[PDB]
């Protein structure tokens, strides 16, 4: 585990979290508790989910100085977040859990998250439509939240040192912006189309038709009829997957869902 030892980056993450004494913060991972302490100082209360019980000495020492820290010993991928009341998440994430934890947190919901990722992962998260790092992860995150890189973090900020850069990413959930009709279908639709990101949406959906539980002949006919509903759909499905904006992907999947339900 690479612990964050540079207080300048701790400060940047905390400042970006815009904390007040009315905020309740969830932290994933304790480390030496350098971030934990700053959260404790500034927030109403901090929950720390930590998998490694050997780190108890840091926890015990922290509770002697701060009365508003609660440790939950366990695996953050296993813990039922629904049973916790918090409005913000601030963490130097274990990079191996980056993807599942991000969606688990977004599913649970929060006002704002400020999270450390590997830099490449963060770049994919915030990638603009039609660019080389734009992909399924970009759309899955941006369709549900506004995301931005707050700072690039060098290996020297950590001990022991990682091999690559990290990034602080700010996440502000945004349900209204795009409005996903059906979460399950949208997830299936995203999987199908980004299995073939350089192909047209049409050709991607035919190739990955089994991801939506249709055979290739059914899907081809479906899209013939779907294309006949309006000219906007025609232009969208003929375009390359990675070139569609998040807005257009959400709208397209919404319309396709409705089309399929009526069929
Ligand atoms: N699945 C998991 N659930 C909860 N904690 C985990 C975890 N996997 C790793 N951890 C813990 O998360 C921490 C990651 S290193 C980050 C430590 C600290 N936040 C800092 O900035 O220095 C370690 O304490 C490690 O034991």
């Amino acid at each position: 585990q690479c612990f964050l030892i540079d207080k300048n980056f701790v400060n940047k993450a905390v400042e970006s979290a815009n904390l007040t004494k009315d905020d309740v913060v969830l932290e994933i991972g304790l480390g030496k508790g350098i971030l934990t302490e700053e959260l404790a100082k500034n927030a109403k209360k901090v929950y720390v989910i930590e998998i490694d019980k050997s780190l108890e000495p840091y926890a015990n020492k922290l509770k002697e100085l701060y009365n508003n820290i609660e440790i939950i010993w366990g695996d953050a991928l296993k813990v039922d977040l629904n049973k916790l009341d918090f409005n913000k998440v601030v963490a130097n994430l274990p990079y191996q859990i980056s993807s599942p934890i991000t969606f688990k947190l977004i599913k649970r919901g929060f006002d704002l998250a400020v999270l450390m990722y590997q830099y490449e992962f963060a770049k994919r998260m915030v990638a603009a439509a039609g660019t080389k790092d734009y992909g399924r992860l970009s759309v899955a995150v941006q369709s549900r939240a506004d995301v931005e890189i707050v700072a690039k973090v060098p290996p020297s900020a950590f001990y022991p040192k990682p091999k690559v850069y990290s990034a602080i990413v700010k996440i502000k959930p945004n349900k209204g912006k795009y409005h996903i009709e059906n979460e399950n279908f949208f997830d299936d639709f995203l999987r199908a189309i980004f299995q073939h990101r350089n192909k047209s949406v049409r050709k991607a959906l035919i190739d990955s038709s089994k991801e939506l539980n249709y055979n290739k002949d059914e899907m081809k006919k479906i899209l013939e009829d779907f294309l006949n509903t309006n000219s906007e759909i025609k232009n969208l499905i003929n375009e390359k997957v990675f070139k569609l904006s998040v807005k257009d992907i959400v709208n397209l999947s919404n319309e396709f869902y409705r089309f399929l339900q009526n069929r």
